[PDB]
């Protein structure tokens, strides 16, 4: 479960550093 959450934060601030 813990894991499902921390990707969707991963994802999120991968995506505002480009």
């Amino acid at each position: 479960s813990v894991k499902e959450g921390a990707q969707r934060k991963w994802a999120a601030l991968k995506e505002k550093l480009g």
